[PDB]
C-alpha cells in the first residue's frame, strides 16, 4: 500500500540508461545553458548564471512564491546560483552563502554579476553543525539524491529539523528532496502550520527527481500538492508529447550595487 511517489521511484529505478535520459527531460521547462557553460569554462565573470539553479529560483520569484529581501542566508549555496541572483533584487541588502567543501562538492565561483559586492560565499561550512543566525530570507537547496528512497527520506527529515531554527519572521524557499514518504508529509504539515507557506513543484526540475520546494508565500493542501506531482511524474513515463519548453537563461548583468 505504498504512496504514488514510491511507485514512481520503483519505476524510475527500473529504467535503462537510454530510457532514463529521455525521461528526465520529457516535457520539462529548460534553460539553454550552452553559452554560460562555454563562458564559465573561459573564466568569464559577467552576465552568466553559475548554474541551472538561478533559473529555478527566478521561476519562484517571478510568481511571488518567495520574495527575497534584507539579509539573505543561502544554505548549501554550491557554486552560488541562488546567491548571485538574489544579489540583484531591489529589496535585498546582503547575501551570505554557506556550502560544504571537499572533493565531489561544488565550490563557490567568484563572479562579477550585478550586486556581487553584496554577496559573501563561504565553502568548508557544514550547516548541520553551525548555530542559526538572524536573517530576513532563508534559502536552502540541500538534499542529495539516492536510488534508495529511505536514504532520501532520512536526508529530507534531517534538513527539515536543521532549518527550523533559522525560521522566524522571515521569507524562505527550502528544497524538500523526497516529499512523498508519510513521515515527510506529516512533518511538512506540522511545519506549514508553524511557519506558513506551501509546497510547490518547479517546472524546471527534471522528472528524475521528485523534489518540491517549501516556499513562504501562499497556502495550499500539502497532500494534494504531493499526490498531484506524483501523478504527473508517473504519467510522464509514457508521455505522448514530450518536447521540452526552452527559455533563455538568466542574464545577471554586471556591476556593484549600492543599497
Ligand atoms: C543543488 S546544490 C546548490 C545549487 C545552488 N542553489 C545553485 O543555484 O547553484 C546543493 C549544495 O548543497 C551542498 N551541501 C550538501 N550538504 C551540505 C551541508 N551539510 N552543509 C552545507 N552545504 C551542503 C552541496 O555540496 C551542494 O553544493
Ligand atoms: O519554531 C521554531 C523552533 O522553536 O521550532 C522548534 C525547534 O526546531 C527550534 O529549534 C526552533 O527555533
Ligand atoms: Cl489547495
Amino acid at each position: 500500500g505504498e504512496t504514488l511517489g514510491e511507485k514512481w521511484k520503483r519505476q524510475l529505478n527500473q529504467l535503462s540508461k537510454s530510457e532514463f535520459n529521455t525521461y528526465k527531460r520529457s516535457g520539462i521547462m529548460e534553460v539553454d545553458r550552452s553559452e554560460a557553460k562555454e563562458g564559465l569554462k573561459r573564466g568569464e565573470t559577467t552576465k552568466h548564471a553559475v548554474s541551472r539553479g538561478t533559473a529555478k529560483l527566478r521561476w519562484f520569484v517571478e510568481r511571488n512564491l518567495v520574495k527575497p529581501e534584507g539579509k539573505v542566508i543561502d544554505l548549501g549555496c554550491g557554486r552560488g546560483g541562488w546567491s548571485y541572483y538574489c544579489a540583484g533584487l531591489k529589496k535585498v541588502t546582503e547575501v551570505k552563502g554557506y556550502t560544504k567543501g571537499g572533493p565531489g562538492h561544488e565550490e563557490p565561483i567568484p563572479m562579477a554579476t550585478y550586486g556581487w559586492n553584496l554577496v559573501k560565499l563561504h565553502s568548508g561550512k557544514d550547516v548541520f553543525f553551525i548555530p542559526p543566525e538572524k536573517c530576513d530570507t532563508l534559502l536552502c537547496d540541500i538534499g542529495e539524491s539516492s536510488p534508495n528512497p529511505t536514504i532520501e527520506e532520512g536526508r529530507t527529515l534531517r534538513v527539515l529539523k536543521m532549518v527550523e531554527p533559522w525560521l522566524r519572521g522571515n521569507q524562505f524557499c527550502i528544497k524538500i528532496l523526497n516529499p512523498y514518504m508519510p513521515s515527510v508529509v506529516e512533518t511538512l504539515e506540522q511545519m506549514q502550520r508553524k511557519h506558513g507557506g506551501m509546497l510547490v513543484r518547479n517546472p524546471l526540475s527534471r522528472n528524475s527527481t521528485h523534489e518540491m520546494y517549501w516556499v513562504s508565500c501562499g497556502t495550499g493542501n500539502i497532500v494534494s500538492a504531493v499526490n498531484m506531482t506524483s501523478r504527473m511524474l508517473l504519467n510522464r513515463f509514457t508521455m505522448a508529447h514530450r518536447k521540452p519548453t526552452y527559455e533563455r537563461d538568466v542574464d545577471l548583468g554586471a556591476g556593484t550595487r549600492h543599497v
